[PDB]
């Protein structure tokens, strides 16, 4: 319904152990950004395009989940960009276009299944983003203003 969804936010640290440990870093935004997501952007795994500051636009996946830790009933969002960065980018602005949905969140019985699933999401996202309908969003003025 509300795809593509465009948003921008400062990259901020998260809690627990960071998914850098898995070789799959996931960037967070301030809760203000997540809170302004339309209700119809259900939890689950999405894909799209991202850039950092005035950088180039790269493929990405986003996980939207429920936040256990805040009162009311808040969501969480984290983005893994399919690009090798040479340094962290905490405090920079991450620009995202969420363009498609992959699947609901799932319960996994092991880290082995979870990691395999995440890697599979990343591979499927790379393929879907080649479709001309999604490939063009890479060139949206949304991103062209950020350079
Ligand atoms: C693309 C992607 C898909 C994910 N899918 C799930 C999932 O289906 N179930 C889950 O419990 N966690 C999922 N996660 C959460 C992942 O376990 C999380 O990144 C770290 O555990 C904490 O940042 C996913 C993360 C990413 C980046
Ligand atoms: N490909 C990438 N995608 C997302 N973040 C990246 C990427 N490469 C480097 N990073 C850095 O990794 C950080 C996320 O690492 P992570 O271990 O998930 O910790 P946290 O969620 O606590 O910030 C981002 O804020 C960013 O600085
Ligand atoms: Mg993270």
């Amino acid at each position: 319904r509300h795809l593509p969804y465009f948003c921008r936010g400062q990259v901020v640290r998260g809690f627990g152990r960071g998914s850098k440990q898995l070789g799959i870093p996931t960037a967070n935004f301030p809760e203000q950004v997540v809170d302004n997501l339309p209700a119809d952007i259900s939890t689950g795994i999405y894909y799209g395009w991202a850039s950092v500051g005035s950088g180039d636009v790269h493929k990405m996946v986003v996980s939207i989940g429920w936040n256990p830790y805040y009162k009311n009933t808040k969501k969480s969002m984290e983005t893994h960009i399919m690009h090798t960065f040479k340094e962290d980018f905490y405090g920079e602005i991450l620009n995202v276009a969420i363009v498609g949905y992959l699947r609901p969140e799932k319960n996994f019985d092991s880290l082995e299944s979870l990691i395999s699933a995440i890697q599979g999401d990343i591979e499927e996202a790379k393929k879907r983003l080649e479709l001309p309908e999604y490939l063009k969003i890479k060139e949206d003025n949304f991103f062209q203003v950020s350079k």
